[PDB]
């Protein structure tokens, strides 16, 4: 039922289905950015299930699609409140991170890159929490599977709505659509990069 | 001087530029390699007919099919799959079923095989398929210069979006087919980067030579 929400009813379902922002444990960079992760992680998963069309999945369905995205879901999150504060990465308000202090340094450029690109084009949160939703059901897909296409659709439409609402013109909304989605395909490059990177060292998902 | 260039023109490029499809010559490691190696060539000649590549400086030219080789080759395996289903056209001397696939590969093929599923749920059309090609080739190692090319990007996605209205797609239906179709290249990309992967468990000279 989760598919007869009007364009600007999605929007503030994600709005508020947001995660709150959380702080290093205040008192080796790794295991502060382990630690961060891992609390994140737990929100990620209640923030998830608000996601709509998510639930209606099979919990299995959930968990191969969790199981795909959740590094993309922590780097795009991280670069998003990292865009207003230029040539670093905001880990957390209380550990933000520059370009020396990276040694990962070619994760973070490509991090701080990606930072840089939502800066230039201006992401609006409108559009970052679709984006964030469009990660959690298309990076794990390749009856339940063309559901999770009507809910991509559904997204898809709420993104234009929002770029037509913003004055934004025809031309301009297929194009800037286009932009955000492209961004999501580094943001995958990232993801692996991270993941081989994350064990020069599956099932919780269910539990939670 | 590619960007003055109507939507029409464009496709018309595109589809002249296609490479021809070449024929195959661990047994099987080094067949798809020698038929990769040839292949890679006529990539060359292609992305130099493609709209806004030689505009660039040659540093970045190499850059871009530096990032891009392996997502090029795999979208034209994962084309010309399509009519095979549960089965890879590497060539047409070289059918394989994911049987023939099995050492870290079959998850691999399996990866090529969905994309080639998805790709005939969806029917990609030649027209589109050219122009998500470009997309790949310009997109993949973006990361004066860096906006002509996002401008390129652009024009390629009003290609796009023309060919969805020429074939009566409505407005909505357009680009939610424009954002089904880009979401496939970052599985695409994924394909790649575990491609990568299991090739450096077992290109620039030839870039720039070849790019004479
Ligand atoms: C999925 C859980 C298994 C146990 N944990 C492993 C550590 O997972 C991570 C994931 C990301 C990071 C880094 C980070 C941390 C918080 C955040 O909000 C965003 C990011 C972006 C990725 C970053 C990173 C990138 C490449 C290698 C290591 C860490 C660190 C550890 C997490
Ligand atoms: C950069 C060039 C110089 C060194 N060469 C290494 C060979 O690289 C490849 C690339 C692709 C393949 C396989 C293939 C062959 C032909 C084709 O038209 C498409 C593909 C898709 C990938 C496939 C492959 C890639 C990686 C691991 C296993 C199989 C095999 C070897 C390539």
């Amino acid at each position: 039922l989760a598919l007869s929400l009007t364009a600007d009813q999605m929007v503030s379902a994600l709005l508020d289905a947001e995660p709150p922002i959380l702080y290093s444990e205040y008192d080796s960079m790794m295991g502060l950015l382990t630690n961060l992760a891992d609390r994140e992680l737990v929100h990620m998963i209640n923030w998830a299930k608000r996601v709509p069309g998510f639930v209606d999945l099979t919990l299995h369905d959930q968990v191969h699609l969790l199981e795909s995205a959740w590094l993309e879901i922590l780097m795009i999150g991280l670069v998003w409140r990292s865009m207003e504060h230029p040539g670093k990465l905001l880990f957390a308000p209380n550990l933000l991170l520059d370009r020396n202090q990276g040694k990962m340094v070619e994760i973070f450029d490509m991090l701080l890159a990606t930072s840089s690109r939502f800066r230039m084009m201006n992401l609006q949160g409108e559009e970052f929490v679709c984006l964030k939703s469009i990660i959690l059901l298309n990076s794990g897909v390749y009856e339940e599977k063309d559901h999770i296409h009507r809910v991509l659709d559904k997204i898809t439409d709420t993104l234009i709505h929002l770029m037509a609402k913003a004055g934004l013109t025809l031309q301009q909304q297929h194009q800037r659509l286009a932009q955000l989605l492209l961004i999501l395909s580094h943001i995958r490059h990232m993801s692996n990069k991270g993941m081989e990177h994350l064990y020069s060292m599956s099932d919780l998902l269910l539990e939670m």
